[PDB]
């Protein structure tokens, strides 16, 4: 036979990449609140917040998970969750859609929104 990779491969070890294979297990069934960042390679504003989201994910380890959904790869998932422009972040808590925000923002504002949304 053959061995299994232990990670999702090169890419952020702070955030989790989500598609249809793990949206239920890693987002909807998560014990911690989960922020889902809907992004695409062509979204310049999304790129300007991606490092802040990695930092928040590392700092909030065990408290709030940060997931990444590429909308070009998961367009129906994005559409079903009402994502009609990016950047968009959604927070899920206990399988419920708790909050959203649109547009880029500095780390401080992202973190404030996460904390308020998870309250």
């Amino acid at each position: 036979g053959t061995l299994e990779a232990q990670t999702q491969g090169p890419g952020s070890m702070a955030t989790v990449k989500v598609d249809n294979s793990n949206f239920q297990s890693d987002v909807l069934q998560s014990s911690e609140p989960v922020v889902v960042d809907f992004w695409a390679e062509w979204c310049g504003p999304c790129k300007t917040i991606a490092p802040a989201l990695d930092e928040i994910a590392a700092e909030m380890a065990g408290q709030v998970k940060i997931a990444k959904v590429n909308i070009d790869e998961n367009p129906e998932l994005a559409a079903q969750f009402g994502v009609r422009s990016i950047p968009t972040l959604l927070m899920f808590k206990d399988g419920e859609l708790a909050a959203n925000m649109v547009g880029a923002a500095p780390k401080s504002r992202l973190a404030d929104w996460i904390k308020a949304s998870a309250a």
